[PDB]
Protein backbone atom coordinates (compact mmCIF):
# COMPACT_ATOMS: atom_id res chain seq x y z
CA UNK A 1 0.00 0.00 0.00
CA UNK A 2 1.26 3.61 -0.58
CA UNK A 3 0.18 6.70 -0.23
CA UNK A 4 -0.24 10.20 -3.00
CA UNK A 5 -0.84 13.36 -1.54
CA UNK A 6 -1.65 15.11 -4.79
CA UNK A 7 -2.04 19.05 -4.93
CA UNK A 8 -4.85 19.89 -7.02
CA UNK A 9 -4.76 22.61 -9.69
CA UNK A 10 -8.56 22.49 -10.70
CA UNK A 11 -10.65 25.10 -9.21
CA UNK A 12 -13.73 24.75 -11.68
CA UNK A 13 -14.97 22.27 -8.99
CA UNK A 14 -13.32 18.74 -10.13
CA UNK A 15 -15.64 17.58 -12.26
CA UNK A 16 -17.49 14.26 -12.43
CA UNK A 17 -16.55 13.04 -16.04
CA UNK A 18 -12.71 13.43 -15.38
CA UNK A 19 -13.10 11.36 -11.87
CA UNK A 20 -15.39 8.63 -13.92
CA UNK A 21 -12.33 7.92 -16.27
CA UNK A 22 -10.73 7.37 -12.96
CA UNK A 23 -13.76 5.60 -11.96
CA UNK A 24 -12.69 3.32 -14.80
CA UNK A 25 -9.38 3.21 -14.24
CA UNK A 26 -9.76 2.24 -10.94
CA UNK A 27 -11.70 -0.85 -11.62
CA UNK A 28 -9.42 -2.22 -13.62
CA UNK A 29 -6.49 -2.54 -11.37
CA UNK A 30 -6.15 -5.31 -8.94
CA UNK A 31 -5.28 -3.10 -6.26
CA UNK A 32 -7.99 -1.28 -4.48
CA UNK A 33 -7.52 2.80 -4.29
CA UNK A 34 -9.09 4.94 -1.98
CA UNK A 35 -9.36 8.40 -2.39
CA UNK A 36 -9.14 10.26 1.44
CA UNK A 37 -9.95 13.82 1.05
CA UNK A 38 -10.90 15.37 4.16
CA UNK A 39 -13.63 13.11 5.36
CA UNK A 40 -14.42 12.02 2.06
CA UNK A 41 -12.90 8.10 2.19
CA UNK A 42 -14.32 6.08 -1.06
CA UNK A 43 -13.09 3.42 -3.28
CA UNK A 44 -12.17 5.27 -5.76
CA UNK A 45 -13.76 2.82 -8.66
CA UNK A 46 -16.94 3.95 -6.69
CA UNK A 47 -19.18 6.91 -6.93
CA UNK A 48 -19.89 6.80 -3.07
CA UNK A 49 -17.59 10.23 -2.53
CA UNK A 50 -15.96 10.74 -5.82
CA UNK A 51 -19.02 12.06 -7.52
CA UNK A 52 -19.32 14.88 -4.57
CA UNK A 53 -15.69 15.27 -4.01
CA UNK A 54 -15.30 18.60 -3.34
CA UNK A 55 -12.01 19.61 -4.46
CA UNK A 56 -10.64 22.97 -5.93
CA UNK A 57 -7.03 24.18 -5.79
CA UNK A 58 -5.88 23.89 -2.13
CA UNK A 59 -7.10 20.58 -2.02
CA UNK A 60 -4.64 17.97 -1.06
CA UNK A 61 -6.23 14.57 -1.65
CA UNK A 62 -4.45 11.39 -0.94
CA UNK A 63 -4.69 7.85 -2.56
CA UNK A 64 -3.62 4.90 -0.88
CA UNK A 65 -3.59 1.87 -3.06
CA UNK A 66 -3.71 -1.79 -2.02
CA UNK A 67 -3.17 -4.55 -3.94
CA UNK A 68 -1.07 -7.10 -6.16
CA UNK A 69 -0.40 -3.63 -8.32
CA UNK A 70 -0.51 -0.95 -5.99
CA UNK A 71 3.10 0.65 -6.81
CA UNK A 72 1.95 0.28 -10.66
CA UNK A 73 -1.16 1.41 -9.85
CA UNK A 74 0.10 4.34 -7.87
CA UNK A 75 2.30 5.52 -11.14
CA UNK A 76 -0.53 4.98 -13.57
CA UNK A 77 -3.21 6.70 -11.13
CA UNK A 78 -0.77 10.20 -11.39
CA UNK A 79 -0.17 10.19 -14.80
CA UNK A 80 -4.17 10.04 -15.15
CA UNK A 81 -4.86 12.31 -12.36
CA UNK A 82 -2.79 15.17 -13.37
CA UNK A 83 -4.46 14.46 -17.45
CA UNK A 84 -7.84 14.98 -15.20
CA UNK A 85 -6.65 17.94 -12.96
CA UNK A 86 -6.85 16.37 -9.98
CA UNK A 87 -3.25 17.52 -9.43
CA UNK A 88 -0.30 19.47 -10.79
Amino acid sequence: MEQQSYTIIDETGAHARPATMLVQTASKFDSDIQLEYNGKKVNLKSIMGVMSLGVGKDAEITIYADGSDEADAIQAITDVLSKEGLTE
